[PDB]
């Protein structure tokens, strides 16, 4: 039993809710919140910009030190950093950005990072400003993640379309 509330159950391990991931994280304080990161951990907009703003830019400060030490992530890769005031940890995961021409096949590799964590609060990878089809992202999530994932979908219209079209 966990404290996630109001989710629709899609499969044995995948759950979904129309919610602002920032507000969800502040309420639940999950062990892991997933960020929709880029390889430079520049958290300018989309989910990343919102999560970083909620940390009063502490996420960005920590991220800049991470990059200065380690260099950029790989597309499809991840790193674990602090969750600040939102979660114990933040798993920064880089899905492919279609608006940069990146290979959508890398979306499966990106979701594989979730399997290293027993329970996660997450957005749909490569959705929103990353330009992929969110219906496809949900399909890859369900077919790749085996750990318990709670998906937060900001847009109510999109949430309804994701539920109604789910096979
Ligand atoms: O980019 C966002 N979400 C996202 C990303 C890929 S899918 C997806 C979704 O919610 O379906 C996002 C979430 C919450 C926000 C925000 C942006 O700005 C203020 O609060």
């Amino acid at each position: 039993v966990n404290s996630f509330s109001g989710y629709l159950k899609l499969t044995d391990n995948v759950y979904i809710k129309n919610a602002d991931i920032v507000e969800e994280a502040k309420k639940v304080k999950p062990t892991v919140v997933v960020n929709a990161a880029n390889v430079y951990l520049k958290h300018g907009g989309g989910v990343a910009g919102a999560l970083n703003k909620a940390t009063n830019n502490a996420m960005q400060v920590e991220s800049d030190d991470y990059i200065a030490t380690n260099g950029p992530l790989k597309v499809g890769g991840s790193c674990v950093l602090s969750g600040h005031n939102l979660a114990k940890h933040c798993l920064h995961v880089v899905g492919p950005n279609v608006n940069k021409g990146e290979d959508i096949q890398l979306l499966k590799s990106a979701y594989e990072n979730f399997n290293q964590h027993e329970v996660l609060l997450a957005p749909l990878l490569s959705a929103g400003i990353f330009g992929a089809d969110p219906i496809h992202s949900l399909r890859v999530c369900v077919d790749t993640v085996r750990t318990n994932v709670y998906l937060a979908v900001f847009d109510k219209n999109l949430y309804d379309k994701l539920v109604s079209s789910f096979l």
